């Protein structure tokens, strides 16, 4: 009859798989800025916002007009070998990327047929910005648990290449401000990637990792969203962790791992001071890859699985700010 | 521990509130045609398409730049109205149209705050051709079902006028062919407006109408996709109506109202007598307001109860294919 915390955590969903892909084509932030100097020393600025700014040194793009559907499907054909079992387990398939083929059939049903999926397969795309992996998980996790399905994918495809060019191209022209060349410079944070991941009911896979699921906090007040955006999404990353606490009861240090989604290494900074984060418990791939939006939660993971920086009993923080705005912290146990 | 058909039902979950918007501003065919005549004439085409072919004889658009969001919201207000209810109780908001304000951040994200959310409401938007807003009323009922909330707002606000705009140019371009004016005669049956509906935990609203769920089967080996189209989409609707037999009890005689999804006359006539389904059971708003995607089904739900066609106890069919394909079948009892 009584409400505790823990009474809305999942008890019977866990990870049965999980992959990431790198995209393959390395682009320096030093080649970037080769093609800008002359559009920098035109504006007067000795700045390297991307290097030692915004702190990424590289983001991989991909080799070819790599689609997101693409992505995704080799990523989850990826998945469903590290979980060992066949697409004809999988009665939920949920894509979560920003990046998009087309504005119909969904990206999920792409992903879909390309994979084989059977006739009893669900599928669906979830957007929610930076986030949406987790909206994704938590959706197959609430029909895991309740016994409709038994296997799940979720996935999640990234293309930037043509953001890049569309970009690059604004940025070296001639009537460009100060102000635009600023406002632009952020899609060049952006990375490629893909991760997928095969949620499954625990008594399927025993022993595997376990999804005890989350809370989230919004802020829809300041959907319009500068050094406002971070102060107000660390307000609202306080209140999450309230929340988290009175769920999962968190606290910082009772944490194992931080898998954190990443808008720039001053943003990350500002938030593992805020919360005293041990910045050792916090792996970081924006440096080199730039930020993959909202794949990039489940790629950190992925690379942290095969590291392999992960032990069984470890409590890791799943957890990012997205536009919105939202904020959303789940846990798994190892 | 023996799986039945009904378990998988929801038990406690109910229709609070639902309310329509019906665009302003009414296009006829005729009109239409008065304008595409230099190109009927000029290519040979003494087929009213629109009118009787297709089926439509007027469809709605907005009067302004209506945005998606603007839409979801007018509509959102109405049904928490309807609902006698805050938009504080409100712990979900999912929107689910194929309209987009942007790329980010998500229209729930837009619509919510709007409305003045609570910092509790979770949002994020669920795409999937036409089939979303069944999507969103699943996932919502979930969490609902569970207890994780007791109000949830499902939103859908369609425009379709920019469509018109772009695709009334190219088909009274010089060089164009036959081939791509009829495959853009298509876009001409697509129709503007919105839907939105309040779902409640059952013991709040004691008497409400009770959503039961459904069920999904895909074929998403088609998700390429004439009369091709028409002949697998019955054929996979054939299959997901042997699964509405199995979980929800169906026999075609035995529903009150069937709440379909429309493409066109022509594609819902082939529909109607491929189930024998009593064509008086099956109201049309297509003539008048074409298309209006995702927003269809609860738009003639609503128009429905306004009307007011339905009664206590009447079992109610919500049902659509959609690219993918997909095809889904849910069940409310008024
Ligand atoms: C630590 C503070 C964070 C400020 C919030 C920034 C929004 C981030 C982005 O714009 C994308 O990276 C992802 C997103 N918005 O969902
Ligand atoms: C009765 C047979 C239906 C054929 C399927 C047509 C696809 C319909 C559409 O293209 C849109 O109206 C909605 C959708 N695809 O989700
Ligand atoms: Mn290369
Ligand atoms: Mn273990
Ligand atoms: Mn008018
Ligand atoms: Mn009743
Ligand atoms: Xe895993
Ligand atoms: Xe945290
Ligand atoms: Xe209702
Ligand atoms: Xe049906």
């Amino acid at each position: 009859l009584v409400p505790r915390g823990s009474h809305m955590l999942f008890q019977n969903v866990s990870i049965a798989g999980l992959a990431h892909i790198d995209a393959p084509h390395t682009l320096t932030s030093k080649e970037i800025n080769e093609r800008l100097q002359p559009t920098y020393d035109r504006l007067g600025i000795k700045t390297d916002v991307l290097g030692d700014v915004a702190g990424i040194h590289a983001r991989r793009l991909w080799d070819q007009d790599v689609q997101a559907s693409d992505a995704a499907t080799q990523a989850a054909r990826k998945a469903l070998i590290d979980a060992n079992i066949g697409i004809e387990k999988i009665g939920l398939l949920i894509n979560t990327s920003v990046s998009r083929d087309y504005l119909e059939p969904s990206t999920a049903s792409i992903v879909s047929g390309n994979l084989g999926v059977s006739d009893h397969c669900m599928t669906f795309d979830v957007a929610n910005a930076c986030l949406a992996f987790i909206n994704g998980m938590d959706i197959a996790a609430r029909m895991l648990e309740r016994g409709e399905i038994d296997y799940a994918l979720v996935v999640d495809g990234e293309t930037a290449n043509l953001v890049y060019e569309k970009t690059l191209e604004r940025m070296t022209s001639p009537d460009v401000t100060e102000e635009e060349f600023r406002n632009e410079l952020a899609a060049l944070t952006l990375g490629c990637g893909a991760a997928a991941m095969v949620m499954a009911r625990s008594e399927l896979v025993p022993d595997a990792p376990r999804y005890k699921g989350g809370v989230t906090r919004s802020a829809t007040e300041w959907n319009k969203l500068t050094r406002l955006l971070l102060i107000e999404g660390i307000k609202l990353a306080q209140k999450t962790f309230v929340a988290a606490k009175q769920v999962l009861g968190w606290a910082v240090e009772e944490l194992d791992q931080f898998v954190i989604h990443q808008v720039s290494r001053p943003h990350t900074a500002a938030f593992v001071k805020s919360f005293g984060i041990d910045p050792a418990k916090v792996m970081t791939i924006f440096g080199e890859h730039g930020n993959i939006g909202p794949a990039s939660v489940p790629i950190v993971l992925s690379k942290l699985k095969e590291l392999g920086r992960l032990k069984k009993g470890d409590r890791i923080a799943l957890l990012g700010i997205g536009s919105g705005l939202n904020c959303s912290m789940a846990e798994v146990v190892w």
